[PDB]
């Protein structure tokens, strides 16, 4: 797989509440958020790859409510958002259950959902399918961790979940919805 450090900084908020993101040095970033709408912040790559290995270390992981410490990315053709969720806050991300995949010392549940009239890389009010791998139990944080994304791509394919042909961003993110928290993450 590719061996390139990060080149992309993502800082998205729909404007609800407070999302105080810091674009740190190298692969490092932090977020403190409060009473938010929908947001996603992270570091990664402008063009995703199905062969990338993402390394990270979350030195601070302190979400509440809906929060996700997750690989986040998109394809176009078709427009699909995907997620590999290693940890979360109060509520565990789920959807339509498809199966499981083992990767990087964890077992992940595979889900699909669909969003309507929602923000995406194509506009503020769009419809798109979402593919999820969600760890069955929260991954420990504070030590170096790996996501071998190809294992997820392959398992998704085995359940009829095919990604699009045009790769957009691919980041190791802090995402949340209607919540509050803190994170500090370094990505490579």
């Amino acid at each position: 797989g590719p061996h390139m450090s990060t080149d992309y900084w993502l800082n998205f908020t729909d404007g609800g509440g407070i999302v105080n993101a810091v674009n740190g040095s190298g692969g490092n970033y932090s977020v403190n958020w409060s009473n938010t709408g929908s947001f996603v912040v992270g570091k990664g790559w402008t063009t995703g790859s199905p062969f990338r290995t993402i390394n990270y270390n979350a030195g601070v992981w302190a979400p509440n409510g809906w929060g996700a410490l997750a690989l986040v990315g998109w394809t176009r053709s078709p427009l699909i958002a995907y997620y590999v969720v290693d940890s979360w806050g109060t509520y565990r991300w789920t959807g339509t259950y498809k199966g499981t995949v083992k990767s990087d010392g964890g077992t992940y549940d595979i889900y699909t959902t669909t969003r309507y009239n929602a923000p995406s890389i194509d506009g503020d009010r769009t419809t798109f399918t979402q593919y999820w791998s969600v760890r069955q139990s929260k991954r420990p944080t504070g030590s170096n961790a790996t996501i071998t994304f190809s294992n997820h791509v392959n398992a998704w394919k085995s359940h009829g979940m095919n990604l699009g042909s045009n790769w957009a961003y691919q980041v190791m993110a802090t995402a949340g919805y209607q919540s509050s928290g803190s994170s500090n993450v370094t990505v490579w």
